[PDB]
């Protein structure tokens, strides 16, 4: 009868969930063991790192006092401790860490995915993928905007979207960095300043300058978007081929990976980046000259101009460092 | 000599880091075992849940066809499967889960802190604590603003801060909920609509209506802030005393915990919440009437008015449901 089905269901649930519950309890015990082991190991690593830093400082102090015959041995020793510290950091990267000074405000939670190099590589993949999708979204929006509407409201909607973009992306960069990579630091400031740019331009409504400006600004935005497209495609290709060959750890090789696709891609992208910085400079100059027009007193045009120059300088410096590294 | 110190340092580093590296390797193996076990257990739980849902649907289908003599046994059975499903969900809460439909956009990462009820309770504690700090920050800002400056720019700064507040807090609510609690759903929409309110009011610069309005609006904001203060202090007290007695799992007891401090605190807070909803209604009415003033055509006053009424209705409904539950 229908009751017998329920009875057999009761039997199977009893047996299988008894197994499940016992397994779950043993899971709980194993997890407690794992977390105690992790805590002990992290403490040991911290203690070793402290002693290592002390010894390295002592070596640095003694080095000027060292004559050459001891200095050669000391330099070899410093090299091998440098490698040793690198190895220690590499292993520590397999163990959980503490949020640095920002997610503490934004999350205050543990996040590290120290489960596999596979997990990290995958995560970086969807990081870049989301970048490409949302960027093309902005590109379509920008094209449509410059085409159809003179509304301030459509500009406002686009601007909300842009600032939300950049905040999301700073969270990405934060998680990525505490999970470990070579961010160089000087890139997150770019996103922060771009955010402030967008906020202030969200302010300060219509005015003859505003209409004179919006078209050029939006064209720059579209060009920058397509540049980020090129960035993605190059980075995607080079990281994939690197993973195919050796590791593709995180975006950095100190060597053109394919050395033919990599070098050619870099040398084809560089004119685009130079063009982007150049047209940003042109826009900055236009705004600067316009700021002296006496027909209107705008407390926003100059506060918009200053970040443009700051960001142009930062980009030029980053590109120059990149090419200097590439040459030698 | 100084060299001998380095040699003994080499010896100690060799020994202790050999121990460390062996332990770290055994950690890696144990972690692999743990994650494989977690995957298998989660799969088993999912399969059991699927079979349980199927059986429950079958029982629901058969129930109308069931006569009373079988229906009593069937109802008892449904009760015990309801408890069984609850227990299964409770255990599943100890195991990692998948981000729901939002962090997938915002993070796309695993986050659950299923390490202890201690960890969850602590996290909720700093959640509330951050709330109180940042709220009093806004309170001071608001007082200063209504006091000194008629600048639109100070209003803009306050508004940036407010929207950043609310976005941070929606991230809090998201992590909290996928970590497990009774959010009731209808609260996050409150934060979203408040965010849109603040964005639009960030737009639409000066105008006779703007100056006529800002003072009343900011006063409402200050009152709402102090209300959130009272909210915090009550929730803090009741959750702490609940943790002292039984568990203080997450903010919910279906019973006034102290039943003297809890009931009195609720009945003292309720007038404040009623006052807040009431003054929000007064502000909404003022804006609605002003929207008919023909001296200026503002495409923003009405789009600001509609969320006020929506939010007032939502708050009134939530409070009414709360009091209905409390009465019986």
């Amino acid at each position: 009868g229908p009751l017998g089905d329920c009875l057999r269901d009761w039997e199977d649930l009893q047996q299988d969930f008894q197994n499940i519950q016992e397994t779950h309890r043993l899971y709980r015990l194993k997890l407690e063991e794992l977390t105690k082991l992790q805590n002990n190991c992290t403490s040991s690593i911290t203690r070793q790192k402290k002693r290592l830093q002390e010894l390295a400082l002592a070596l640095k102090k003694c080095k000027p006092s060292l004559p050459a015959e001891a200095e050669g041995a000391a330099q070899e020793l410093e090299n091998q401790m440098k490698e040793r510290q690198g190895l220690f950091f590499d292993m520590e990267a397999y163990l959980p860490k503490k949020n640095g000074l920002y997610l503490s405000l934004v999350l205050g939670n543990v996040n590290v995915t120290l489960l596999s190099k596979q997990a990290k590589f995958a995560y970086k993949d969807e990081y870049e993928k989301f970048k490409l999708y949302l960027t093309i979204i902005l590109i379509l929006i920008s094209f449509t905007c410059r085409f159809l509407l003179n509304s301030r409201v459509t500009d406002a909607a686009f601007n909300f979207l842009l600032v939300w973009y950049y905040c999301t992306l700073t969270i990405r960069e934060s998680i990525l960095i505490n999970n470990g990579s070579r961010i160089k630091g000087w890139w997150v400031f770019h996103h922060y300043v771009s955010t402030f740019l967008s906020g202030v331009m969200l302010t300060w409504p219509d005015g003859l300058m505003y209409q004179k400006f919006r078209n050029q600004f939006l064209s720059f935005s579209m060009y920058q978007s397509f540049v980020q497209f090129l960035q993605y495609y190059y980075q995607s290709g080079c990281l994939y081929r690197l993973r195919a060959l050796g590791e593709r750890h995180t975006m950095d090789l100190t060597v053109e990976g394919f050395q033919s696709w990599m070098w050619r891609g870099l040398t084809f992208l560089l004119p685009f980046l130079f063009f982007g910085h150049f047209w940003q400079l042109f826009n900055a100059l236009t705004l600067f000259n316009l700021a002296q027009d006496p027909q209107c007193k705008e407390w926003q045009v100059l506060m918009c101009g200053f970040p443009f120059l700051l960001l142009f300088l930062g980009n030029f410096f980053t590109t120059l460092r990149v090419v200097h590294h590439k040459f030698h």
